[PDB]
């Protein structure tokens, strides 16, 4: 499946604009949002879609998804958009949780220039995402999968790894069809 895509603007006058901004602005406020983009994908939605049923069944009463930040410099946007955060994406990151692509619960931390490098006019992108964060652990620096919930059983993985279990602030994915980049948000410092 080519996982071909269109690129959708958003009206400020729409509710989901409203809905992603108030989001966004609970810590950028100080930014100024240029516009919000949905990305419509049908195949890595299916394939995303498909993961979350697949999770739905085995956890529970656990709400598996979650709506994080992810931050990336304006060359990787048209590689998102096709294949989502997969092992050929550029910011999988081999840092103190493990190596996989890294998600914040808060905005402020995917602002970061490091992370949303500014592009020649000055503008920044921060995706608002879909992720099947499921049960989760603490993370550590060798992890390139989720380490085993119960040491009997090493097929049954943990689903994602943070790095404080009570309070959150950070999320890391291993797995591809696990995040969907649903939004994209241009702004500027
Ligand atoms: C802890 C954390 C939190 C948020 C982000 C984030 O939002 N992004 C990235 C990498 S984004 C990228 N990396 C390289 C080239 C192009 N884009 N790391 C992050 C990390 C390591």
């Amino acid at each position: 499946k080519q996982q071909n895509f269109c690129v959708v603007e958003l009206l400020p006058s729409d509710p989901e604009y409203n809905t992603v901004a108030s989001k966004f602005n609970q810590t950028c406020s100080h930014f100024r949002i240029e516009k919000i983009e949905r990305i419509q994908n049908p195949d890595l939605w299916n394939s995303y879609q498909a993961k979350k049923k697949t999770m739905d069944a085995k956890n529970g009463q656990t709400m598996n998804e979650k709506q994080l930040f992810h931050g990336t410099d304006a060359g990787s946007v048209p590689h998102v958009n096709r294949n989502g955060f997969n092992r050929s994406y550029a910011g999988k990151n081999a840092v103190a949780y493990g190596k996989g692509t890294y998600f914040a619960v808060n905005a402020n931390y995917s602002a970061n220039d490091t992370y949303s490098r500014p592009d020649a006019n000055g503008r920044k992108h921060v995706y608002y995402v879909r992720v099947l964060t499921g049960i989760y652990t603490h993370g550590n620096h060798s992890l390139i999968v989720p380490p085993s919930k119960n040491p009997q059983n090493p097929t049954d993985l943990y689903d994602t790894v943070t790095d404080n279990v009570h309070h959150p602030s950070l999320f890391v994915a291993f797995y591809d069809y696990q995040a969907y980049p649903e939004y994209l948000i241009t702004f500027r410092k």
